[PDB]
């Protein structure tokens, strides 16, 4: 017969890992990588505990209201599986590892000789302001920051799952125009022609 | 005696709600509100299923390696509980409902006569560029967007749990300077004096 106690220890281990995932502070790079690993462990434990309960009900007699309920579990996990492999396809698309870490909607990216940059972004917004600080030089858009290696390009691309939009550097803002020393603003406009 | 089957149906209902929370697209306001509600349901089901398992082990004899495991579950849930009431304190602090919805690190906010604005933000960054579009007028910082009611202020505040930082509008950028029509850039510098 199938034993009962393995389901109980799986629930307790799932509770430990879920309550630990919910209080990660998500501030630095290693904290984001740690929380993504703990999220993967949580979904593995949830998948294990639900197939274990379905096997128990197979041995005891599984009802039809429970048939479509466990069917709902497996269907939503299949949709989640195709989302993860699309995230890996997006990770290949931008050629940087930030699609697995940062969990945003869109990603702004341009290619250099030392780095293939990518910075998180929330929507298509018709104008993007990249602010590079003086000296550490680092490009930031809305708080998310990536360190400077090579230099700026004219056309940057906003990537997502199924879309891609291009922006051209229309004009740049020095410190003479604004008065804010030690920064420089690059202003991009969306090209549709 | 305590029945075994309620733990199984609680596990199955937790699986449905967890697999449904993981594939919300998080693009509009009602989708963010829906996913936060489903997250609350998930933690209620997890709390219920772990105290049910602890009660069954109390009836059967609970081992000391399992004593500290369920102690770990309850301790991490206490840390999660004080985090939620701090999110509500932050929701009272900037006087808008976006701390419950958007799940970012810092929030930029200024008060008007028709609206108390608040826009998500990731870190303290020494310069903030708020871009208001022409006509719908809407203030956006990095993709997150809020509709325009009254007008702009000189001093905006970046709020968090324990911190608060102020930024002054150093100079503004029209369409004459950049060439990007139908937008206007407000450039803020951090005040330390």
């Amino acid at each position: 017969s199938l034993p009962f106690g393995w389901l109980i220890v799986g629930v307790a281990l799932l509770a430990v890992f879920q309550s630990a995932s919910k209080i990660i502070t998500l501030k630095k790079r290693w904290q984001l990588a740690l929380s993504k690993g703990v999220h993967f462990v949580c979904n593995l434990l949830l998948l294990f505990v639900t197939v274990y309960s379905h096997l128990l009900l197979v041995a005891a007699g599984l009802e039809a209201p429970f048939l479509y309920l466990y069917a709902l579990v497996y269907f939503l996990q299949s949709i989640n599986f195709v989302r993860i492999i699309m995230r890996l396809w997006l990770c290949w698309k931008c050629r940087s590892k930030n699609p697995l870490l940062y969990d945003a909607n869109y990603f702004l990216c341009w290619h250099t000789n030392c780095y293939d940059y990518c910075i998180p972004y929330n929507s298509v917004t018709s104008s993007i302001v990249i602010t590079s600080g003086d000296g550490e030089h680092d490009y930031q858009i809305g708080g998310y920051t990536e360190k400077w290696e090579s230099g700026v390009k004219d056309c940057v691309v906003l990537h997502s799952y199924f879309t891609s939009d291009y922006y051209q550097l229309y004009s740049t803002q020095l410190s003479t125009d604004t008065g804010v020393e030690h920064v420089t603003f690059f202003i991009y406009n969306k090209i549709v022609d």
